[PDB]
């Protein structure tokens, strides 16, 4: 069976275009510069508070993308099921600076992944999707992917974990 990674993201980020840049394939954040991210595929995944780019669609150049599974158990997920993966395309986040409603500016991500994690409050409350999702790298690989958490160990808010299993062969097989 493949290994299954668990991920604690290195930082917060702050409001705007603050990406965190993942490889998959190496199980690593990676250095990716912002100016540059859209022609770069050494980055699978990329966080921004609770949103997530894939390297694809208006986010970058890669074979990326995302699919929503009616899965709940990362074992239990054996295959890539049948349907089209979402690339990424223009999508809303909070921008940096003072008011209320927040400012917000248009940026790119993915509309899959960016329900991995969901907000409720008041109080505040992010709640992990039950359900894996199917992932695909820059490369095209097809990983299994679960959100674990917004909260760090003192259980406030701002770090996004994760659990992944990736298969390197190029194969649909997620056993």
């Amino acid at each position: 069976t493949l290994p299954v990674k668990q991920v604690s993201l290195s930082r917060k980020t702050a409001y705007g275009n603050d990406w965190i840049y993942y490889s998959l394939e190496k199980g690593k954040e990676v250095s990716v510069s912002e100016e540059s991210h859209a022609e770069n595929t050494d980055w699978d995944i990329a966080f921004n508070r609770y949103n997530v780019r894939t390297n694809s669609g208006a986010s970058g150049k890669g074979k990326g993308g995302a699919l929503l599974t009616n899965i709940k158990d990362l074992a239990a997920c054996t295959t890539v099921p049948q349907g089209t993966f979402t690339v990424d395309a223009a999508y809303t986040i909070t921008a940096p600076g003072t008011g209320f409603p927040p400012p917000t500016m248009e940026s790119t991500a993915n509309e899959v992944l960016c329900k991995a994690i969901t907000f409720a409050g008041p109080p505040p409350t992010y709640t992990p999707s039950d359900y894996v999702f199917i992932v695909r790298t820059a490369s095209g690989k097809y990983a299994k992917l679960k959100a674990k958490s917004f909260y760090d160990d003192e259980g406030k808010s701002g770090i996004y974990s994760f659990e992944y299993a990736i298969q390197p062969d190029g194969s649909t097989n997620l056993n």
